[PDB]
């Protein structure tokens, strides 16, 4: 008799698989900052954690181990070996290199493509099933990759995309009005990047259409100069960057808001990157950010936006850079 | 008419209500920031270091998360006027011991650097409870404790509050039940002088050391003592392996910043001053079970240790002493 | 020597006072809803029950306290006596009369102003500086009512209003088109239940104007009939009423919603019901729904929403309806 | 060319299994508590609740819906037809009959064998692989009743016990300390209600016994008299009762804890009734509460407390009485 057998009497010997697992790909800031974030809104009940750097990888997982005791996710793991990762019902990609000060995240596609060649073909190899959420950047590029490497259907592969965009624009414009950023509505789309869009016309606060009462809004002309809260948007991640060396905090809250509309089968809207071949009359299969309503098979439907000329004419002044990108790309 | 005045009819044009600051955006500070922020602990959040781009970039990364949040007010500088009215001030600032370099010699660089610190937390919030992170926490809490002037209650070290988390983890796994029904204290020093109180370690009430006499020795075939080798060790692994430790002590901090915040009267063995207890006859801040609150420390538990264990705590206070007594203040 | 003095050292006796104490005035099932609600979001670090009924009252802390090792809020009290609710930060009054078969709607109110002259200037000698958040019905006369017995400023007196009301065209809404009511933005404003206000222009999703796509969107004239979805705002709570006897747990829930942006400091954006003199057309002391920024000073801010000209004069009646009830109450 | 189709553009035909479903039979007061604190601890991604009175059923389904905004529960349905129960990972069972003036012990319990033989096998049925949670009192028996009735192992079919009981010692426990109940540590064994085990020997606070501390505890001589904690416990409940009617929100929010610990595989510890037989000289098929590790596949294993010669006579002399029961039933 060992302390345990004298302490318990076992009914069950048999090994399940978990319900609600999601794994992390990439453990730097950003992979990080989605851990902590999923764990305390306890949305898995095993996390797992993968990398290419071992020591750093254990040590990850050991320090989020030692905090068991404060959160609800009984199992995590982590591994170089993606067996690790099976039986996902999430994977998060947030491997790849990062820009540096003032560097675009188109200038990170051929490193960023080849390191998906490697990753997506082993997570799918392990969860067959699962949502592929793509957080890595060029995020809408690299979605497409994602999606052409997994063979999945394309509601199973899902970019972060303008989620943290628009959360920004609602920050910015919260801080204008002295209102919540929850009850200022607002949406950024197209390229999570320079070529974002800024949808003017259904910015409003309580149903109340800004454009309406304030009609120069966005504009040149525009006396309170709105168009500077997108300019800010543009260049946030640049800002701290410059700051602080990377972002991560922002970009791990709004990857964990989209894992809980997933997670939960909310149908809440988000902007993520998809393919928008069929909207504003687009017929390439490029990815970038529209309205989605997501839930428990991912991206089930569209919002089609009403945007006004000038909006849809930049909307697809983002599609035409992407797709040039993504047009170019060899699988 | 501004826009904002067409949309917004204003009724009026206060003081914080429920803040809190953490001192220090290292690793350890923004693990305890964002931990704090996603169990909703405050109204404001204030942020305080010396590395002015570092503390901007920190803090517009976190005001960039607000949608998601249910913190209104994020704010952060150099200045302390920021960390006016808060609650709970918690210190993570300090330097880290550098290659060769003395205990007592790395020790007086923190009295340093919370000489800076302390009395300007103390003037824009007076009446805030101090918890401290800083290592070495338990010479750091009585660091803190001598500049503030703060009445003990008011300050409070991190102290074993992790040590005792991850040793429920290890038995958690051990015996394959969740931590949260896996009981047992680490007492005294925080890191590698801390006491395992064998005689506390139980599920459902059961003492595993009524259970298996040789728990806690050197003796026994299933080598339990194991498990206190690894809450001891596992941190120095952390270290070797990422190179620091961050996400724990933010999430066993924001455990303790909960029961402060919200007045629960829960029981944390952090590190309070215990002159009195144990035969200790010196000013020193060891971990004990405190009952914690919106007063701070207001009651700790009596624990009944053994010889041993006694024996152990006044060495360890006996240690912190020959330290403490060298500090130029 | 005794166990306690064995087991605990205690370091000081101070005075403690609660920092975020709520009280619920009635524990009829709204009140407990209310209660339980607020309990369960962690509102609070005191609650406190008041009604006239002790056994009653006595029964519901009882049962509350027992579930104690479940919630975080670590002191719960109760009396017919207001001096269990010092100190509060919020009182919710759902106390109030029930109306006679043969009475009229001005004794009635006559009724709950006898009542009220009761509860509040009790509850104002103990917490001199709460917000009294009024759930009783007729709700936006009610909410005149302690507004005028407790002296208050306007910013300080709220009725929960129509924010349930909108909370169901939320609900009615997201179930048509297959989206979390989250997702789904729409204000009912004005009076309270039949006379209640659907404010079609702001009936959204991702911005998207619904009445824009489908401008026969609100009248007769929809093959659709959207028109039903506020008639089942009004219709639905006598359904629920007709079917269990009463409505509580929406209720409940949408107070919780309140007391949170307040004790929280949100500045997130209700319908909850105000004092609307000077503003949306109105020449009298009346309090009706419009969208109002919550946070820990009550109302601090109001949206001004455009109506039509149908919206504005329905608004505009309402007003004229109370006006001539209130007119006629003695104080 | 409806609204909803010019509006959102489709991806997804196909409907999953909700994943985290939970039903609740029976909707009293008892079946209400429980269901409004699963869904404010966000539990189950749908909520099925059943009964046979079908205006009272709907009703509350109804008010639960019109609180969806406040929740993270997308699908609410309700049923007399079990067809709506289907695919539940727990069904929590409330239903039965109360004791009536003259009723001996055994006829009312038969009277529910007789409810329980309507509603067993139908949501077996529709739920094969469920966990069954037994609220209904007599809980040990009905326990018993429905472990007979399911054909399911006896993992799988778990009382509430005295879950309750024991979190109700821990609020007197700290009430007499001083300290949350979070931090006072002790367990109720046995039979629920009044013939309830209190383990002395395993109070404490921080691991200090407080038996050893103060030997006399639970034993006549005490001078402080702290078996009158657990007689409190045996009797706060039907003091709750004489107050207010019933008892309703304690029983709520510990069958929630209950399920969070199932449905999020946490592996807690909670004294539940579950099958006794081969311990402490217990030969019969009967059902009595023990500290049990809770789980993904229900009870996994149970902790064998060590329990003093007293201690253990109670225990079996339960075990004789409720067989004695039990062996008179009609299945
Ligand atoms: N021979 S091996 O198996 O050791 C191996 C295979 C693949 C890679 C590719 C690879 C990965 C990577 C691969 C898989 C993961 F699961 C993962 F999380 C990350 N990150 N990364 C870089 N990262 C940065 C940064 O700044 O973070 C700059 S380059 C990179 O170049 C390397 C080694
Ligand atoms: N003249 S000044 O205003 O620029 C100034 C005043 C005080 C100090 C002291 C000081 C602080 C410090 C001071 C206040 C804070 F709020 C705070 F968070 C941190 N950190 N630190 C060091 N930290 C490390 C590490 O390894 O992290 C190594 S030295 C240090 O030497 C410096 C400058
Ligand atoms: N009783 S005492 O206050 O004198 C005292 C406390 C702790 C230690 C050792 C010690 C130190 C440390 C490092 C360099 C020094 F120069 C120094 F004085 C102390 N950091 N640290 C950490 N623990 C973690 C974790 O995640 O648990 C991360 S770092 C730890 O356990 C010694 C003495
Ligand atoms: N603008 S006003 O203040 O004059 C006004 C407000 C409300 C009503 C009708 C009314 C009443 C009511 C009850 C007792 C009375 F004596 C009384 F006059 C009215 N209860 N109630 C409810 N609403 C719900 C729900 O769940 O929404 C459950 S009951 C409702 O909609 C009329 C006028
Ligand atoms: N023909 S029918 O469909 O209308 C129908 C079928 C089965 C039953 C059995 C049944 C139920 C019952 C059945 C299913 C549930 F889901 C449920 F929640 C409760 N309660 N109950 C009684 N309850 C009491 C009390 O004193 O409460 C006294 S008899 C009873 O006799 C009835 C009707
Ligand atoms: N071991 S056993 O299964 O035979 C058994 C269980 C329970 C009782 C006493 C008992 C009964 C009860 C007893 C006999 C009946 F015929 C019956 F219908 C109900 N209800 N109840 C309640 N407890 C609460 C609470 O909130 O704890 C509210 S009611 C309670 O404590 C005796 C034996």
């Amino acid at each position: 008799a060992t302390l345990k057998d004298q302490l318990i009497y076992n009914l069950l010997k048999e090994e399940q698989t978990p319900q609600n697992k999601i794994t992390v790909v990439g453990v730097g800031a950003v992979g990080m900052a989605c851990a902590i974030s999923i764990l305390m809104k306890d949305l898995a009940d095993e996390l797992a954690l993968v990398d290419v750097i071992e020591d750093k990888l254990k040590g990850e997982m050991m320090d989020l181990q030692h905090g068991s005791l404060f959160l609800r996710t009984p199992k995590i793991v982590s591994g170089k070996d993606y067996n690790v990762t099976a039986n996902s019902k999430l994977v998060i990609i947030t491997a790849g290199a990062r820009q540096q000060e003032g560097e675009s995240r188109l200038n990170l596609v051929q490193r960023n493509v080849n390191i998906f060649k490697f990753i997506i073909p082993n997570v799918v190899k392990y969860s067959p099933n699962c949502k592929l959420l793509i957080v890595s950047n060029p995020v809408d590029i690299l979605t497409y990759v994602a999606w052409k490497i997994s063979g999945f259907p394309k509601n199973r592969v899902i970019g972060s995309g303008c989620n943290l965009d628009s959360a920004r624009f609602r920050y910015l414009m919260g801080e204008r009005l002295g209102v919540h950023p929850l009850s200022c509505h607002g949406w950024v789309l197209g390229e999570h990047g320079d070529s974002s869009v800024p949808v003017w016309s259904g910015m409003n606060v309580a149903g109340v259409s800004l454009k309406t009462l304030h009609p120069d809004l966005g504009t040149d002309k525009d006396k309170e100069q709105w168009k500077e809260v997108h300019k800010q948007v543009v260049e946030s991640a640049y800002e701290v960057i410059k700051l602080k060396g990377y972002t991560s905090w922002a970009i791990g809250l709004s990857v964990a808001d989209l894992a809980e509309s997933i997670m939960k089968n909310l149908r809440r809207v988000h902007p993520v990157s998809t393919m928008i071949k069929g909207l504003y009359g687009i017929k390439d299969d490029v990815f970038l950010s529209v309205p989605c309503i997501l839930g428990q098979n991912g991206i089930s439907d569209l919002v089609k936006v009403t945007l006004t000329s000038e909006e849809e004419a930049r909307l697809k002044k983002s599609a035409d850079t992407l797709w040039g990108i993504q047009k170019e790309l060899q699988f």
